[PDB]
DNA sequence: CCGACACCGCATCAGC
DNA sequence: GCTGATGCGA
DNA sequence: GTCGG
């Protein structure tokens, strides 16, 4: 992080810009900005400096330098002593408490945790228990831990049924030594593009996890994609660990490289990807990569055999998961 | 300039 | 009930 | 807010 106090200030800019203004494109190129200035191996020393990396323009160049010179940016200054932007921020922090559910709250006067607290009625389900694990869910993850919850998880999923692949992505597959959920990939041979043989496939792995208390709450489930809430199991007259979110995705079997593809991320790496495979003439989503017509229609699915395949149609040098943290 | 900006599952809603 | 639009995941 | 054509 040799450029770290910038980057912060984009991504409060992005925070500000997605929550407040509602303004997901200029979400997105702050994001970007910092991105790019993230991986930049050079102590950034002005804002022309900075204007040279694709995603920082002119703004974003400026306010560099007005960082830099003085050590923070009134823009900011300003948006932070600002009580109903402070308070939007502050309750999208919440799970399940968006941009607009948030500005909502703030019109009706819940504006802190103790109104929302107050306030249980007044929120969905997903929000009623992202707001009952507010503190959890702002902890990381060690590594060390996700390696525990990688066990049960795979060793509990298993049982269900040894055909069964459960892949654990995200972060921890990128190699991050924290991690601020888990995402786990799930396969079995009965559910492909072709056909869905058996039913409740996601639905068993679920109960299973619930059965042995590793899974304690919900925030969202359908076929293929689970939302909820976990914990590692305590030793006696140890304390509790925090609770965890885990989301766990059911892909067909067949579609399984695009789809660890997806979820190893990160979501800006997915962004940039997907991005220059549309300027290659190509689309790539979670399940396959197709190629373009013309006519703007995509076509049929190509042949994938490995994550490389898709970096190859792109024509994208492969690169390593661990090199995907953009 | 100015249009494009990655992609999609599940919850919840309004209109029928 | 359905379907389409929106919010949120993120 | 930034970019490519
Ligand atoms: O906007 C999104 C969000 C997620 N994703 C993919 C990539 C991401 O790595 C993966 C898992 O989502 P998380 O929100 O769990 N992010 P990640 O695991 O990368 O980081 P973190 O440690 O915050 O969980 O889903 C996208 O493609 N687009
Ligand atoms: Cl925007
Ligand atoms: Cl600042
Ligand atoms: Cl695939
Ligand atoms: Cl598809
Ligand atoms: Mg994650
Ligand atoms: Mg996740
Ligand atoms: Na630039
Ligand atoms: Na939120």
């Amino acid at each position: 992080t040799l450029n770290g106090g910038i980057t912060d200030m984009l991504t409060e800019l992005a925070n500000f810009e997605k929550n407040v203004s509602q303004a997901i494109h200029k979400y997105n190129a702050y994001r970007k900005a910092a991105s790019v200035i993230a991986k930049y191996p050079h102590k950034i020393k002005s804002g022309a400096e900075a204007k040279k990396l694709p995603g920082v323009g002119t703004k974003i160049a400026e306010k560099i330098d007005e960082f830099l010179a003085t050590g923070k940016l009134r823009k900011l200054e300003k948006i932070r002593q600002d009580d109903t932007s402070s308070s939007i921020n502050f309750l999208t922090r919440v799970s399940g408490i968006g941009p607009s559910a948030a500005r909502k709250f703030v019109d009706e006067g819940i504006k802190t945790l103790e109104d929302l607290r107050k306030n249980e009625d007044k929120l969905n389900h997903h929000q009623r228990i992202g707001l009952k694990y507010f503190g959890d869910f702002e902890k990381r993850i060690p590594r060390e831990e996700m390696l525990q919850m990688q066990d049960i998880v795979l060793n509990e999923v298993k049982k269900v049924d040894s055909e069964y692949i459960a892949t654990v992505c995200g972060s921890f597959r990128r190699g991050a030594e924290s991690s601020g959920d888990m995402d786990v990939l799930l396969t079995h041979p009965s559910f492909t593009s072709e056909s869905t043989k058996q039913p409740k496939l996601l639905h068993q792995v679920v109960e299973q996890l619930q059965k042995v208390h590793f899974i304690t709450d919900t925030l969202s489930k359908g076929e293929t994609k689970f939302m909820g809430v976990c914990q590692l199991p305590s030793k006696n007259d140890e304390k509790e660990y925090p609770h965890r979110r885990i989301d766990i995705r059911l892909i067909p079997k067949d579609q399984y490289y695009c789809g660890v593809l997806y979820f190893t991320g990160s979501d800006i790496f997915n962004k940039n990807m997907r991005a220059h495979a549309l300027e290659k003439g190509f689309t790539i989503n979670e399940y396959t990569i197709r190629p373009l017509g013309v006519t703007g229609v995509a076509g049929e699915p190509l042949p994938v055999d490995s994550e490389k395949d898709i970096f190859d149609y792109i024509q994208w040098k492969y690169r390593e998961p661990k090199d995907r943290s953009e």
